[PDB]
RNA sequence: CUGCGUGAGCGGGGGUGGAGGGGCGAUAUGUGCAGAUCUUGGUAGCAGUAACAAGGAAAUGAUUUGCGCUGGACGAGG
């Protein structure tokens, strides 16, 4: 396994078609942002909250309210909570790509 | 809580209560309740059950984006 924290930025691919199956086709887009937040908390074995950028949010709604695009490449980073002062959050952003081939997990 | 009476009922003791209450003889009665699909008021079980609501999101939301189709005027009525 690989659970990663302490001031870094990881890059990662998520399979939306996979994590959103078992959901009715009228509800895959209406609940897609909430299914993605659960799977980042599982990937890193965390408990803190997740924050989604306005470009990630806009990209998950770009096939209408019935379709849900296939894959997404994201960049995760941990920093301080803007609502409390002692807790952290996982902040996620969008990375634009033309292919998903040979793309592994990266750390900088 | 306790004594007496075959019984209907009648006494005493300790708390509570804060102003009146009885015995005996004759007399006047709107004079004794378990029931009337009785009258009025209060309360259980059923049961936290049936039914109804939880509208797409973005730490923030005068900014960004997703969905629905009545929209604007005169009279009656308010």
């Amino acid at each position: 396994w690989s659970k990663i924290e302490e001031n870094q930025t990881v890059e990662m691919t998520v399979n939306l078609r996979r994590i959103c199956s078992r959901l009715p086709w009228t509800k895959k887009a209406s609940k897609v942002v909430r299914m993605l937040k659960r799977e980042i908390q599982k990937h890193f074995r965390e408990e803190i909250g997740v924050v989604v950028t306005n470009d990630l949010n806009n990209f998950l709604y770009s096939r209408g309210i019935k379709k849900i695009p296939n894959k997404v490449r994201v960049r995760v980073t941990k920093e301080t909570s803007l609502k409390n002062a002692e807790e952290n959050v996982l902040k996620t952003d969008l990375v634009v790509v033309g292919s998903f081939k040979n793309l592994k997990e990266v750390i900088v």
